């Protein structure tokens, strides 16, 4: 898999972010995770975490997996990196997201994220508390 450039247009919530990718604005949905919606428990903390992470990055990168790159709502499906740290993994590791939506052939980083979830659960972080 390959990291591609992008620039933040706007933070949205725990598992979506608006980025300019190949010069076009797009909403990206983070692969392999699910954050609570803003109005549910840990929802505001997940949004806040993701926001900070994307707003502080000097470099944002998009990494598509091997399968579909856009979902049925037209959102980009990617692993997103902020200064080389994966947003998807960071949210899971903090117990602000669960591993979820694991479809065959867009699941390269499945085991990496499950490992982060196991550590977050061990530490009883946030969602696991
Ligand atoms: C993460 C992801 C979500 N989706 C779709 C599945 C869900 O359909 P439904 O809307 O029909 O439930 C929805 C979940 O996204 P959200 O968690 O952003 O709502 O997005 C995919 O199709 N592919 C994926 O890789
Ligand atoms: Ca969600």
């Amino acid at each position: 898999l390959h990291k591609e450039p992008a620039t933040l247009i706007k933070a949205i919530d725990g598992d979506t972010v608006k980025l300019m990718y190949k010069g076009q604005p797009m909403t990206f949905r983070l692969l392999l995770v699910d954050t609570p919606e803003f109005n549910e428990k840990y929802g505001p903390e997940a949004s806040a975490f993701h926001k900070k992470m994307v707003e502080n990055a000097k470099k944002i990168e998009v990494e598509f997996d091997k399968g579909q790159r856009t979902d049925k709502y037209g959102r980009g499906l990617a692993y997103i990196y902020a200064d080389g740290k994966m947003d998807n993994e960071a949210l899971v590791r903090q117990g602000l997201a669960k591993v979820a939506y694991v479809y065959k052939g867009n699941n390269t980083h499945e085991q990496l994220l499950r490992k982060a979830e196991a550590q977050a659960k061990k530490e009883k972080l946030n969602i696991w508390s």
